[PDB]
């Protein structure tokens, strides 16, 4: 019932069977001609995920460390395009509305989701401004129609705090009304020396039933981020190699407790409305209006000091950010007949518009003396003020047509944008002023065997505003992503196991390069990723469950006047694999326990776009077990115990320069106690 703009799949533990996120409509994973990978509810739960970014580090394609242990920003890399990951998030069908170009990028946390699909490539006929990678969509929790209470409480090494309610059920006699309020308080400290980590946040959900055909659901969202963690990255030199004989903490602090503050306030709301005017013609339409606060004010180490012997040089970054942002996106879906083939047609119109307000502010502090340092100065030389106003504009009209004959299934993507990035210097009085019309066109084939086997072939295309000055401090023309995919999709038919390969080459042009002395940015550049994703989940018994992943990613700067042609970027594992299992117990003295456990490998990182070192493969084990002590006879209460890296490793997650080099997370520890009632 519905299905436009709605997953409506079967999941079964790790695996669904369903999503949109390629369609806006309902359509089964094994008949859509894209590479599509669900990430449960309890595939989050269980792996003890604290994050969007951390739910799919079992995911292949994507690269999980590219700012290593910091949970202020969802960093997903996907192929390898790692130049404006944080713009990759969709949530309940709409971009997030943050600003890449600024400190005001938004984090949904997964205790409001039950669900993360995740689209590859060029992926813009349906969803307009987007990257080459592919995409993110969280699908939150929406109201259940009948009674679920539920309350949990972590306790983690790490002084980890969580808690949280989710609360939902009928208000109705007829049950045509549906309420849910999620909420959860949650503190913690990181490995890192004097940084907590806070997060407020409460989520009143209603969805009515008007006629049999018409449905509207209202969301709210309010987030507050007291506190955000650690976001600094510390030098290759103390990392990497021995620094004059020593080389740096896992705790490693590079800023100021004096002068430590990220304060990010998320006030989203919306609603989804559904309506059925024939059994052909259905039509949706989803809006979103959000309004952040963010206050930062962060010292970190900007590289090595000439002049004193082991003290890195430190610098000041401090904004005030108010955004405004809204969405909406309307739908207008026939499914309907013609001959032998099922029709299934979508035109629609989307329009976002995003504003805002930034004072940012810079200088020098003191040196930091990296191991074994003193805190207490804190005075800064600061440098001129930066105050912008930035707006932007994106409307957007989409048309796309799912044929269903045979076994064929045919899918056609149109879309025309119309964008418009503006950027008034309020220190200087001079404001950039930038139009653009680009047309995206997506089309994929697949034949569907009648054991379960789908081959598909899919070529697609991305557009994104460029985040560079054009030597005339403009806007240069946007960046441009066209896609092959070759992949082949597998699934008996009295299985729950489910088999994906991907053969895809994502070329990237327009991308901003120049002559390095020489500061003026040209766009003729051209990024080229290629490769193989393999993933696979099986059921083996009821209570075995597997998830497996193996991931090649050949990426090259094709052309760069940088001087980097031929060059492979930083934060690229050429390849990565991970696997999961967790084991139940069916009856005798250990029902009610589920062991589970995995591992996940990356492949070796450059720290600098010159090449000039490569960066530890790592390996790291997670590992877990639970207890339904609702077999005892306490029904609806039960607790987990979660340890991921079990290995405690020191290794660093990435660089993004030689003067910037991000550590990897420590063994983190759970353990959760869930009653429901
Ligand atoms: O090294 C890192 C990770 C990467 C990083 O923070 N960057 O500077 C930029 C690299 C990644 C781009 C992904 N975008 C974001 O994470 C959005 C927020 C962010 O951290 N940004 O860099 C975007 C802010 C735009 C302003 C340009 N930079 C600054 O004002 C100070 C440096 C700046 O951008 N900072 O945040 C402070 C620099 C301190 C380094 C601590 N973190
Ligand atoms: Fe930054």
């Amino acid at each position: 019932v519905f299905a436009l703009g709605n997953n409506l799949g079967s999941t079964d533990g790790y695996l669904a069977t369903h999503s949109q996120i390629a369609t806006k409509t309902s359509k089964p994973l094994l008949e859509t001609s894209q590479t599509v990978s669900v990430i449960t509810r309890e595939q989050i739960d269980d792996t003890a995920s604290k994050t969007v970014q951390q739910a799919m580090r079992y995911t292949p394609g994507i690269f999980t460390g590219q700012v290593g242990a910091s949970n202020r920003y969802d960093y997903v890399v996907m192929r390898g395009f790692a130049d404006n990951s944080v713009d990759n998030i969709y949530l309940d069908g709409l971009k997030a509305m943050g600003d890449s170009g600024t400190f005001s990028s938004m984090q949904v946390d997964p205790y409001f989701l039950e669900r993360i699909d995740v689209l590859k490539g060029p992926s813009s006929v349906l969803y307009g401004r987007s990257l080459p990678g592919g995409l993110v969509a969280l699908t939150s929790k929406k109201p259940l129609y009948e009674d679920y209470r539920q309350i949990t409480g972590s306790i983690g090494n790490m002084g980890q705090k969580e808690m949280g309610f989710d609360f939902s059920g009928p208000l109705d006699e007829e049950k045509r009304i549906a309420y849910r309020l999620i909420g959860l308080g949650k503190g913690s400290d990181t490995q890192f020396d004097h940084v907590k980590e806070e997060r407020y946040a409460i989520a009143p959900t209603l969805a009515i039933d008007f006629s049999d055909d018409t449905t509207l659901t209202l969301q709210g969202y309010l987030q507050h981020d007291p506190n955000g963690g650690y976001h600094g990255g510390v030098p290759a030199d103390g990392t990497l190699s021995h620094h004059n004989g020593r080389h740096i903490s896992r705790e490693f602090f590079d800023g100021e407790p004096s002068k430590d503050d990220f304060d990010r306030t998320q006030r989203m709301f919306g609603y989804q409305l559904e309506h059925r005017i024939d059994d052909v013609w259905s039509a949706r339409q989803n809006f979103r209006y959000l309004d952040s606060d963010v206050d930062l004010s962060q010292v970190y180490a900007y590289g090595w000091s000439a002049s004193e012997p082991n003290k890195l040089n430190r610098y000041f970054s401090g904004a005030r950010e108010h955004l405004q942002a809204y969405i909406v996106d309307n739908m207008l879906q026939a499914e309907f007949a013609t001959g032998a083939a099922r029709h299934t047609l979508l035109t629609g119109l989307d329009y976002q518009r995003r504003r805002t307000v930034v004072d940012w502010r810079s200088g020098s502090a003191s040196a930091l003396d990296a191991f074994n340092p003193v805190y207490g100065d804190d005075a800064i030389s600061y440098f001129p003020d930066d105050n912008h106003t930035r707006r932007l504009e994106q409307t957007g009209v989409y048309l796309q047509d799912l044929i269903d004959i045979d076994q064929w299934r045919f899918s056609l993507g149109l879309r025309q944008d119309w964008v418009s990035v503006t950027d008034k210097n309020r220190s200087t009085g001079s404001k950039a002023d930038d139009d653009w019309e680009k047309f995206t066109g997506r089309i994929g084939a697949l034949y569907l065997f009648d054991n379960g086997l789908a081959p598909y072939v899919s070529y697609s295309e991305s557009f994104n505003p460029n985040a560079y000055s054009d030597a005339s401090g403009t806007p240069l023309a946007p960046t441009e992503g066209k896609q092959w995919e070759l992949g082949l999709k597998f699934q008996a038919p009295g299985s729950n196991s489910f088999y994906t390969a991907s053969l895809f080459h994502i070329t990237q042009e327009n991308v901003a390069s120049k002559e390095p002395q020489d500061n003026f940015y040209t766009s003729v550049g051209e990024v080229r990723s290629q490769g193989l994703e393999l993933e696979a989940h099986t059921q083996l018994s009821d209570n075995l469950k597997l998830l497996g992943s193996y991931t090649y990613t050949d990426i090259t700067y094709t052309k760069s006047l940088d001087g980097n042609q031929g060059h492979t970027p930083n934060q690229a594992p050429k390849h990565m694999a991970s696997l999961w299992a967790d084991y139940a117990f069916d009856a005798g003295p250990l029902s009610g326990l589920s062991i589970g456990g995995g591992a996940r490998y990356v492949g070796e990182t450059w720290a600098d776009k010159e090449n000039t070192l490569r960066v530890p493969d790592y390996t790291l084990v997670d590992a877990r077990i639970g207890y339904d002590l609702g077999k005892l006879g306490l029904k609806g209460l039960d607790v987990s115990l979660n340890a991921n890296n079990l290995l405690d490793k020191d290794y660093v997650a990435s660089c993004y320069s030689l003067d910037f080099c991000y550590f990897g997370e420590k063994r983190n520890v759970t353990a959760t106690v869930n009653y429901q009632f």
